[PDB]
């Protein structure tokens, strides 16, 4: 697909390194043949970029070319479990290791800084972006990162899309960051899209502390009532964890474009 020349999108890549030199990104850019509007393309940023590219189908891309098509940016690695684990997980207080796999964790804010300060200018050199019309999508740990971005910097993206976010991570640590969201959101608007497959376990540990769906339903019931936040939860009946990656992306891309 990236090599294809006959679609209403063309694909190019740019490379960026992390500030520490240890992680090596490759951003795959899908640019519509359509001229951008005055204010720039709306932009869909995708984490897990290598997997995301694999889930972009030709039918989806053709429908996207509707007269207001988005620039697609898949943030991938040139190689990545270590990279993802570090980039997508929030830092704990004090003075960090992933509690399942033992790899370095806690790099989420460094990743979001790099997104803002390195990736966006790299992408803007290739195609004009409307920074008021940006979406951030991620699956699993990527969904954790999406929730971290919403909770700590709401409205920096117009639409947040978190598929099967790892809400279990570090005893539900992402849930602690939700406190104070109404305050940080004041005078701004955001949309949060959530997905979970009904055949998913509570965690990779199985279902020790809570029943499958419970953390999600509690999170939804909580965020449902937040002024300025438009919340859309879509359960995917009978889908397991792996399967919600492509499903969520197809369905995100079929939504009406960001206002």
């Amino acid at each position: 697909l990236l090599q294809r020349q006959d679609l209403p999108y063309r694909f190019s890549a740019v490379d960026l390194d992390s500030v520490d030199g240890q992680r090596h990104y490759r951003l795959w850019l899908g640019r519509p043949l359509q001229a951008p509007p005055a204010a720039g393309y709306p932009v869909v940023w995708m984490l897990d970029g290598n997997a995301a590219v694999g889930a972009l189908d030709e039918s989806t891309l053709r429908r996207l070319a509707d007269g207001d098509a988005p620039l697609l940016v898949a943030i991938g690695y040139r190689t990545d479990r270590a990279g993802r684990t570090f980039d997508y997980t929030p830092a704990s207080p004090g003075q960090q290791r992933d509690p399942l796999n033992g790899l370095p964790s806690g790099g989420a804010d460094a990743f979001l800084d790099l997104l803002r300060d390195g990736m966006r200018p790299a992408v803007a050199a290739q195609a004009p972006l409307d920074t008021a019309r940006q979406t951030l999508w991620g699956h699993s740990y990527g969904g954790l990162l999406v929730l971290h971005a919403l909770f700590t910097r709401p409205g920096e993206f117009a639409r947040y899309a978190a598929a099967s976010p790892s809400l279990w991570w570090r005893d539900g640590a992402i849930l602690g960051e939700r406190a104070g969201l109404e305050q940080r959101l004041r005078g701004k608007r955001a949309e949060l899209l959530l997905w979970r497959g009904s055949a998913e376990p509570a965690s990779p540990r199985g279902s020790l502390k809570a029943e499958p769906g419970q953390a999600m339903a509690r999170l939804v019931d909580d965020l449902r009532r937040v002024a300025g936040l438009t919340l859309d939860f879509q359960p995917l009946d009978g889908l397991g964890h792996g399967e919600t990656l492509g499903a969520s992306l197809r369905l995100l891309l079929a939504r009406p474009a960001v206002e």
